[PDB]
């Protein structure tokens, strides 16, 4: 059949759109009814489509996917796991990305040079390890992940499995893009299956069209404020409706990005027009030939069922913007300037910031160029300090050679390397003292306590490129675009028009510099050398196979209230310089978690000593003192940010298990790839009856079984005890990564020794 490529950098490696064809067809017809697109991606997937038991919502898919990738922030440590695996090379196409490390401070070209001088223990062990295991490295300044694999990797029908949460920015192009965190990675590179919870399905019908100066974001802007941070847990969002061909390719990007905001497994669209129109202008237009001649596999069927649909008829949306501390508080922009004095919300705003790969396009650089335009032409500049991070060396190129580049340096903006940076807190803030009380509105997606700056009082709202822009002209969020008046340097009161600008660059896309390497394969006979001194790099050394015993007296570090997301368990910013070393990257756990007794962050009772102490330390104590320690957590525990990192950390300082409400999808998997126990009261009130100076046994570990409750017994001081049962969702594929200590030691009992 056809021998398309799968992109420009593996051209003998084909597109299987003949084997999505089969799979999908052996499935529908076990299953006799319409299939949502999600469906046929991931059900066209499956290693094995006859055999395969597939309910919304109950079982694991064992699934095949197309490619990895990895950013340099989760790669250290998936290929420090690779290297422990004992394997030669990768067996799926797989990408590393420098896109994390990349601190901003001065501007893109210094910047640049000096986390290259600051990293280059880290890139050098990358490109050493990527050479080696046939993987391929996206030198620093290439771009954000997100970017990269958009323009020039996702395809319609992809299954794709990046080690970040914001790898669904791919179903912008119709594929099933899914975050996940390094051991998932090495599964799929390893050859063995990936398992997924086959996802239940949200609907959302987009009706009417965009107009003047609403766009993408604020539709999911829209769509997180209606779910709320929840609502899509265990969930794919699938958009169609007539609306969906009025979003450029670029937007139905946006759109998928940030439904991981709301917890979602990923987010999709249909191939469309708009997707064809977007692959021919990134010199790939065989793929949307291909993809015509598939576009029935590639397409929701007619009358399948969605289990929850909202409609958002885009005609009467309004701009919107979010925030400050959670992504799905909605305002219009209209009403948030009088919102923000209502609540003790510093209406001054610092710091525009525009970019990251949520809003870093061609088309959302010439919105926010042509707002940029109407303010220098009535002489004005930024109130606001504004920076600018383009999404890829691609769009650096070529919105640098179209001349948006230069209009936004003209109002005064500042062009950051394309990297990260401020988005996850690489970011020398200087403007402010820590603990000012600041506003920044970003064209980003997560806004959460401290992530941009460290410093608890920022208010970060998110909105889009063209808002920050007309409001860091403004200065203030009492700013409405839509409807008020600027003064100009010719004392006149002037409107604001909305940006209308091209989606795609007019001629084709100015590739920029050499940042791709390939891996050579031909020697891959590097040394990947770990110095055993090193304060970035450490060697990991497994973990403990099971006891076979129970787990008894257990003491509770701490007793966590209210959100603690991943973030809180494993800081980033300054943390990231440690993603490859597990001790010194220990000590930032659950430093960020408020405690319900005395409720601080990072001030818990040492059970022996009685003094209140830091977390890390505390956790080391009971180590070093043979005390077995768990964390209860409250509702949707582990959200955010992908990062094993939450999870090897407990269980290096000698957590057993964690138990909670809810968790969210990501890092449950992830506490059960490192041998700990995520469980779940059976009724969340019991986590009421645990006060943080009680004991608890975990019971019935010998039996362990999927579907089976465990006892959990509190031993409370007084010798008094209740039992309480504790969901699970383990399956046995699951169950013996507990027996075995962790998921790679499992693997590495399965490689005969
Ligand atoms: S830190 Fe921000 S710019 Fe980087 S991949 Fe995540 S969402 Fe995108």
């Amino acid at each position: 059949r056809a021998k398309v490529a799968m992109s420009h950098f593996e051209p003998h490696e084909y597109i299987r759109y003949d084997l999505l064809e089969k799979n999908i067809d052996i499935v529908r017809k076990r299953l006799n009814r319409p299939l949502t697109l999600s469906e046929k991606i991931v059900y066209g997937h499956l290693d094995d489509p006859a055999n395969q038991e597939i309910e919304r919502g109950k079982t694991y898919l064992r699934l095949r996917p197309d490619r990895v990738a990895m950013q340099d922030a989760t790669a250290q440590m998936a290929m420090l796991q690779f290297i422990s695996s004992g394997l030669p090379k990768v067996a799926v196409p797989s990408t590393i990305h420098c896109d994390h490390l990349i601190e901003a401070q001065l501007g893109g070209e210094k910047d640049l040079r000096r986390a290259k001088d600051i990293n280059q223990e880290v890139y050098n062990f990358l490109a050493t390890a990527g050479a080696k295991y046939g993987v391929g490295f996206w030198r620093p300044g290439s771009g954000i992940i997100h970017q990269i694999i958009l323009e020039n990797y996702a395809y319609p029908g992809v299954l794709l499995i990046g080690t970040d949460s914001h790898t669904p920015n791919g179903g912008g192009l119709g594929g099933i893009c899914i975050g996940v965190g390094g051991a998932d990675a090495v599964d799929v590179m390893a050859g063995i299956p990936w398992e997924l919870k086959c996802p239940k399905v949200i609907g959302v019908k987009l009706t009417g069209s965009l107009s003047g100066w609403t766009s993408p974001k604020d539709v999911i802007l829209k769509v997180a404020g209606i779910l709320t941070v929840k609502g899509g847990t265990g969930a794919i969002v699938e958009y169609h409706g007539p609306g969906v061909d009025s979003i450029s390719c670029t937007g139905m990007a946006t759109i998928c990005n940030m439904g991981a905001e709301i917890g979602a497994t990923t987010s999709v669209f249909p191939y469309n027009h708009r997707m064809k129109k977007y692959l021919s202008k990134t010199g790939r237009a065989d793929i949307a030939n291909l993809a015509d001649e598939f576009k029935d596999h590639l397409v929701p069927d007619p009358g399948c069922h969605y289990d929850q649909v909202i409609e958002i008829n885009l005609s009467e949306l309004k701009p919107h913007i979010n925030g400050p501390f959670t992504p799905d508080l909605a305002h219009p922009v209209a009403e948030v300037g009088s919102v923000a004095e209502k609540e003790g919300w510093p209406l001054d705003i610092r710091v525009g910031l525009i970019g990251s790969c949520t809003n870093s396009s061609y088309e959302d650089m010439g919105r926010s160029a042509a707002v940029a335009k109407q303010a220098l032409a009535h002489g004005l500049k930024c109130k606001s300090q504004f920076t600018i991070t383009p999404g890829s060396e691609q769009i650096r190129a070529t919105i640098e050679r179209d001349g948006y580049a230069q209009v936004l340096r003209d109002v005064g903006g500042i062009v950051l390397a394309n990297a990260c940076g401020p988005c996850i807190g690489q970011w020398d803030r200087k403007d402010i003292k820590k603990g000012e009380k600041n506003t920044i509105v970003t064209s980003y997606n997560r806004n959460f306590t401290g992530r941009n700056d460290a410093n608890p009082e920022t208010h970060a709202f998110v909105t889009s490129p063209e808002i920050v822009t007309a409001l860091a002209i403004a200065g203030t969020l009492k700013f409405n675009p839509e409807t008020d008046f600027l003064t100009g340097k010719d004392g006149k009161k002037f409107k604001l028009e909305a940006p209308d600008a091209d989606e795609l660059p007019r001629a084709e896309f100015d590739p920029g510099q050499d940042t791709y390497q390939h891996p050579p394969k031909d020697s891959s006979g590097q040394r990947v050398d770990v110095s055993p001194t090193s304060q970035r790099l450490q060697l990991l050394e497994p973990f403990d196979k099971w006891d076979g015993k129970d787990l008894e007296d257990l003491q509770i570090l701490i007793k966590v209230k209210g959100k603690c997301t991943t973030d809180h368990i494993s800081a980033a910013g300054p943390w990231l310089k440690f993603r490859g070393h597990l001790d010194n990257i220990s000590n930032n756990l659950l430093i960020g978690a408020i405690n319900i007794e005395n409720r601080k962050a990072n001030s818990v009772r040492n059970a022996v000593t009685q003094e209140f102490g830091p977390v890390p330390d505390t956790a080391r104590y009971y180590k070093q003192h043979g005390i077995r320690w768990v964390v209860i957590g409250d509702e949707n525990y582990g959200e955010g940010s992908s990062q094993e990192h939450s999870a090897l950390e407990p269980r290096h300082l000698g957590g057993r298990a964690i138990i909670t409400k809810s968790f969210a999808r990501i890092h449950e998997t992830n506490l059960k790839k490192q041998g700990l126990l995520p469980l779940t009261f059976a009724d969340p009130a019991d986590y009421n009856k645990i006060h943080p100076v009680d004991k608890l046994t975990i019971q019935g570990l010998k039996d362990f079984a999927p579907g089976k409750p465990l006892k959990c017994i509190i031993k409370h001081p007084n010798g008094t005890q209740e039992t309480i049962l504790l969901n699970h969702t383990f399956n046995e594929t699951q169950i013996e990564w507990f027996r075995a200590g962790s998921a790679l030691n499992r693997m590495k009992e399965l490689q005969q020794k």
